């Protein structure tokens, strides 16, 4: 059974945060309707294509489990289809720049009005009510807007954006959570919600830690764990210490612990030519007893100065020095290996390509072999939450206006008011 | 009202992943009563004590709007108390080891047969039916593994964590979506079901822009739009050249623009200082001619060199760097001001101390000081979506077995049973 089978979506979104959304919505089996601007459509379907005159990856990767109709909502006609599919829709989706949808003349107030059940959910860069409320937001804009940017990287370098959408598809994530929330409160009273979630507060969610370490930083002066507090060991550019003396705001940290137990990112054989041979490597409290046995390394149990959280920061990085030159000879898996049969979470750094043609995954159905006929295979990412009672049906992306027609005859509009909305340009 | 009104949440759960994702579904109304260790409790409480004897801000910033009990799951009495807890709830959340609850005489299996109603909601580093299925892992493993810390950080660096926490919150709020669709399923069938949330899976859906890159990386040889495309810019440690020619998997590119419009962080006023004194800059396709005229720089206007996405190729690091070179005497307040006239996406590197004391995300119920009369007002995370009909109400975290006698009165126990279970040390 699919979660979502019989819920109506009309999609006006575009670019990542908002498609995503609906993608998934689709996976759990809604009815997702893409609107789509007429010649050009989504700017995804043309934006860094791997083919002349085919849908992008950015696309397809995005717009499963979608039919796709174009439609000029700069024209008269055009509004009046979208008041009658807003009547056969549960929920709407957009991710239109701040007062689009509202300049069409289709505010919540009126929405509410063309259909007391609908929800309208929304994605934008900031929130209503915020100062930055009218501005236009892409990925990383709004990493920097969240806090993520200032806290990675390294204390040496620049903020650093996340390869992960934090901005986007995580956006579009919580948007999930406010429209599913929505037609759970829709149970109840019958009524639709507006819905909406903002790119920075998306991201503020997801860096909820560091705002731990802002308020440990105001009321002790210290972080015990990041590297600024262990002795001469960071140094900032001009040949000096750091410390937690003049450092207000959470720093980063580079590869220590975050939100985890302390750890470090450690090099393995083949380095030089390999970006991603690596591993991670937790020291957490629970098992100190147990990291001590792979360094043949039993002096570090009866010392007090060693076994502790508070005796242990001060050497908290000769530790992980240590560690690099006995891996130095040992690729990624094998390192792992040879620890892990001791109980410490302690993994390889997965590259994209063993990632994308990893077994495991295309097994439980988290990377995904798309069948498309028109133009040619692609994998994607499917449902992350897996369900004792149900499996997602991947279906490939639309061409664009693929859909119209077929949707137009679903409103219950005959064939010949078909053809004078084609030839006046507005489907 | 509130979503999740009526919704009683039996939650196991410790540490981030699992108690991000049952308190967010306490701000959204539900029931959640949260079952830890006797003595003890959540792990969190202990970990990083910014006032000895008093619980962390870890462990209140992931454990509002939740009652405490104390239990002991190990001795028979406290297996009979949760078998009736089971069949008043409608949603069990745990995270533990892989397999732990199964081993406690809990199996999905004899769930079902308590309460034919109840969702289990789990979550695990890996998928069941993966390779790494029984791995114990935390935030950085799990980066590792869902390709985050592959694509984030420079070609010149190692693998970089992401301050946001891609592995611990970011699983709990893809569970919550989950545990919502159950929901949804529920009200369709009238049964549970199980829904699980691996922390490689959760990741690698963010990471969903990058297995883009990964297909049109093997399929064209070339990433335009990252900095190894600029012919002689981009080097390695060594000082070899980093080209496409010779990459086969997503690497990192430092502040390239990921799933946005090319951007990158440049330098504002004050740098070398503050590190946090720099903005995010987009160059969209759409608004070369905007630029030309903020950089007073008419003449790449017609310019086929500069005009185009494509003729930006090789070059693009240069622009940056000469756009960077506008800001040298400005704040990162005055740039984004300055790029907002022209509509620009760019927006500031917002500090943990600048977030925490922001009044447009106190006045929009972002960053919320929690009343907390015990420990001393704090500030969290509030809801990331914003509802037309619904406010969240964020009460203070528990304390340890702070509502054992009110949760066991609730199911019906008399005040001498109550008496017996204290002295038997079962709560
Ligand atoms: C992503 C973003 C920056 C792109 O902005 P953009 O390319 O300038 O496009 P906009 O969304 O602002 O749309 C431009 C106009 O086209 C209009 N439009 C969109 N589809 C149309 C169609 N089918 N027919 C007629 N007009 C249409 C919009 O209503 C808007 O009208 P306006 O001039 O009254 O503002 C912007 O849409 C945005 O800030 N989105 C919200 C946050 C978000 O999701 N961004 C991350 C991308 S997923
Ligand atoms: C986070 C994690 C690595 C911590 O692991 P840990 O420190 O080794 O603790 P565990 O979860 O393995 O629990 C240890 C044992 O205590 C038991 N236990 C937990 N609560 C108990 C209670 N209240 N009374 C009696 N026993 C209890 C567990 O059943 C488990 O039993 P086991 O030895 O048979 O496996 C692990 O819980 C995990 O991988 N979680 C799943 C995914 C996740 O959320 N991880 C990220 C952390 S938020």
């Amino acid at each position: 059974t699919k979660p979502l089978d019989g819920i109506n979506v009309l999609d006006f979104t575009h670019v990542q945060a908002g498609p995503a959304c609906t993608q998934m919505m689709g996976f759990l089996g809604a009815n997702v309707i893409k609107i789509e601007r007429r010649g050009s459509g989504d700017m995804t379907r043309g934006w860094l294509q791997d083919k002349p005159n085919v849908d992008s990856l950015y696309f397809t990767m995005f717009n499963c489990n979608k039919r796709s109709i174009e439609l000029d909502m700069k024209t008269p006609e055009g509004k009046e289809l979208l008041e009658q599919m807003i009547k056969k829709a549960d929920v709407m989706v957009e991710n239109f720049g701040p007062g689009a949808l509202d300049r069409m003349g289709f505010t919540w107030e009126y929405i509410q009005e063309l259909n007391p059940r609908v929800i309208l959910a929304s994605v934008k860069g900031y929130a209503e009510g915020h100062a930055n409320e009218h501005l236009k937001v892409y990925e990383n804009v709004a990493q920097c807007s969240g806090g993520a940017a200032a806290t990675t990287g390294f204390w040496d370098g620049p903020p650093t954006v996340s390869g992960a959408a934090l901005g986007e598809s995580n956006s579009g994530m919580h948007l999930m959570i406010g429209i599913l929330a929505a037609l759970e409160i829709r149970h109840k009273t019958g009524r639709g919600q507006k819905v909406a979630v903002a790119m920075q507060d998306a991201v503020l969610n997801l860096v909820r830690i560091k705002l731990r370490d802002q308020q440990r930083l105001e009321r002790t002066g210290i972080l015990a764990e990041y590297p600024q507090a262990q002795p001469n060991f960071a140094f900032d550019r001009d040949g000096n210490p750091l410390s937690f003396d003049n450092i207000t705001s959470v720093p980063r940290g580079g590869n220590a612990g975050g939100g985890g137990q302390p750890g470090w990112m450690l090099k393995c054989k083949g380095w030089e030519t390999d970006a991603d041979s690596y591993v991670y490597f937790t020291i957490a409290a629970n098992m100190w007893p147990q990291i001590c046995d792979m360094i043949d390394k039993p002096e570090w149990k009866d010392d007090p100065a060693y076994n502790t959280f508070e005796g242990r920061v001060d050497k908290l990085m000769d530790i992980f020095s240590f560690i690099e030159t006995k891996f130095a000879d040992k690729d990624k898996f094998e390192v792992t290996e040879w620890a892990a049969q001791y109980g410490i979470p302690c993994g390889p750094v997965m590259s994209m390509k063993e990632l994308a043609h990893d077994p495991s995954l295309q097994k439980v159905g988290t990377v995904v072999e798309v069948v498309d006929e028109i133009r040619g295979n692609h994998l994607t990412v499917g449902a992350p939450f897996k369900f004792s009672g149900f499996q997602p049906e991947i279906t490939r992306a639309p061409l664009l206006g693929e859909h119209t027609d077929e949707v137009l005859k679903e409103l219950g509009l005959d064939d010949a008011k078909i053809k004078e909305l084609h030839a006046k340009q507005v489907v």
